[PDB]
Parts: structure tokens; sequence; C-alpha cells
């Protein structure tokens, strides 16, 4: 299964609001915004991946699994 | 801890060789390449994150944890 779509889009969602929240620095954000739109086009994902969105955003899972393995 | 750096860079590594392998389509790859360099600048990560790289690349963990939760 193409979990990589969900990977991209879930990151898109988190980075979207992270951008709004101003988590990164200005230039970082701006570049990050480009990254988002590139990731969308890269994995060929869309907001249709929101229809099949997972209960929690994957970045959250990453903060658990990737930080503790 | 900034696991988000490791997130970005580990994805950078996988996407780097995925780009080379031609996993995505041409335009997707090209856009994905831009995404990589943007993610690098976004999270403010570098190849120094390779020095602190995790045993396995995080995309692998994602194929486990994100696909099965």
């Amino acid at each position: 299964m193409d979990n990589k779509k969900r990977l991209a889009y879930a990151i898109i969602q988190f980075l979207h609001d992270q951008l709004r929240h101003g988590g990164l620095s200005s230039d970082a954000q701006e570049s990050l915004e480009v990254a988002i739109q590139c990731l969308e086009t890269a994995f060929g994902v869309t907001v249709e991946d929101s229809d099949l969105a997972l209960p929690q955003t994957l970045p959250e899972i990453f903060e658990a699994a990737a930080t503790g393995k």
C-alpha cells in the first residue's frame, strides 16, 4: 500500500499549520512552504489524501517512534 | 529533542536515493528534488544530521508504524 502518500500529506498538514504557527524561522518557513507544495506534487498526493487521512497526523507518531526506537 | 531534524534528513536520504532509483515519475522526481533541498533549508538541517543519523532510515519505520497503527 502507498503509505508514502499518507506520509507526504500528513506532513503537509502538520507543516501547513506549523508554517502558520511560525515554528521555523522566516526563510526556513518560506522554503518549507515551497517544500510542502513540492512534496504534494512529488508523491502525487492531493487533498483526497485528507479523505483517507489517518486518525492522528503522522508527525505525531514520528515524535514517538522516531524519537524512541 | 528536535526529532524533526532527523525526520527531515532521514527523509532527505531516502528521497535522495529514491530520486536516483526513479521511484516517482519525471516531473514528480524533479519537484521532489526541489522538495529535498527545501526541506533541508526548512528544518535547518544539514549532513551533520548524518553524523547523528539513526540506525535505520525513518521512512522504513514509517512503512511500519504509519501503515500499521
